[PDB]
């Protein structure tokens, strides 16, 4: 299924190339621009766990998820991952625990060590 494709056939977007965040664009967004360091960010976003579990869903909140980015108010794989993303595009993002929660985990969603998938819509980005 996705995960597995992702996993498999993802393009590794690190800086270190160390294969812990994996993308596939689902969606083609519109033309070149991405956001930039400290934009608010408008996402709506679905989240998996290895075991098959959905454990979160914005769009069954009816509104999106916003932050800052580039500040470490989400995961380290969610700066990097929105930051490739183009306004409109849908993508699917694999992030390796020491991207994500890492041993820590989550409590009580996330378990210690675990890879998440998400797929992710890059609403729109504006400067404050
Ligand atoms: C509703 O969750 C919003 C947010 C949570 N976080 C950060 C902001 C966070 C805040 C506090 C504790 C754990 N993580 C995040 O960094 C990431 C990426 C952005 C989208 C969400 N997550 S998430 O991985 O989907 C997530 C993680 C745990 C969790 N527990 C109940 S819903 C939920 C969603």
């Amino acid at each position: 299924g996705a995960p597995a494709t992702v996993t498999e056939q993802g393009e590794d977007i690190t800086s270190k190339k160390d294969r812990g965040v994996l993308k596939i664009v689902k969606r083609v967004g519109n033309g070149e621009e991405t956001p930039m360091i400290g934009d608010k960010v408008y996402v709506h976003y679905k989240g998996k766990l290895s075991n098959g579990k959905k454990f979160d869903s914005s769009h069954d909140r009816n509104e999106p998820f916003v932050f800052s980015l580039g500040k470490g108010q989400v995961i380290k794989a969610w700066d990097i991952g929105v930051a490739t993303m183009k306004k409109g595009e849908i993508c699917h993002l694999l992030c390796k625990p020491e991207y994500a929660y890492g041993s820590a985990g989550s409590l009580p969603k996330i378990p210690s060590n675990a890879t998440l998938f998400f797929e992710i819509e890059l609403l729109d980005f504006k400067g404050e």
